[PDB]
């Protein structure tokens, strides 16, 4: 049964994440009570996208600052993940009008208004490098920047450009590490790793 992992997921992630995850799975006919490892991989991916975006703003004078919220500040990242297909492409289409950036052929996860590129995010239970290569092959738009995180504290990003400050990236790598430890303590980790 997947009861054990389903309960872990529901206490590990905040309720906004769990709802988004259940919405996405219902939409394409997947049931979180049954595909419990998938349930977890979706929440994790969601939690990473939101963290990546946390605290990053461009201000009135137009430069990217860190804030841990003041009305003339614009969010540094647009978030594309978490939306249904129509809305996602609506946001991407609006973004290509705003900036004039080439429209990508697949939906990526974020848009970065400072570097002016889309970001495809990846979270893997395998090794960071091979995952990166498999993603770069599959996208094959030199357009879209790729940033990969692992549960062992590692990352790999296009051109060795890690986009964010080290402190922000450490915050994400520490979160994934803690999730894996928590899973491993309950002997849920090997099943979640193996299902990838
Ligand atoms: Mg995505
Ligand atoms: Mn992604």
């Amino acid at each position: 049964s997947g009861m054990a992992m389903e309960d872990f997921v529901r206490q590990c992630f905040n309720p906004m994440i769990v709802e988004l995850a259940e919405k996405a799975m219902k939409e394409y006919g997947e049931d979180p009570k049954i595909e419990t490892n998938k349930f977890a991989a979706i929440c994790t991916h969601l939690e990473v996208c939101f963290m990546y975006s946390d605290f990053h703003f461009i201000d009135e004078r137009g430069e990217s600052i860190i804030v841990e919220p003041n009305a003339l500040l614009k969010h540094r990242f647009e978030i594309i993940e978490g939306r249904d297909r129509i809305m996602a492409w609506t946001v991407v289409n609006s973004i290509c009008n705003t900036t004039g950036v080439e429209k990508p052929k697949f939906l990526p996860d974020l848009y970065d208004y400072k570097e002016n590129r889309f970001i495809e995010i990846g979270v893997t239970r395998r090794e960071v490098h091979i995952y990166y290569l498999e993603k770069a092959n599959k996208i094959k738009s030199e357009k879209t920047h790729i940033h990969i995180f692992s549960f062992t504290g590692e990352e790999m990003a296009t051109k060795a450009d890690y986009t964010l400050d080290e402190e922000s990236r450490a915050r994400i790598k520490t979160r994934l590490f803690t999730i894996r430890q928590e899973m491993a303590s309950r002997s849920l980790w090997d099943s979640f790793r193996q299902s990838e």
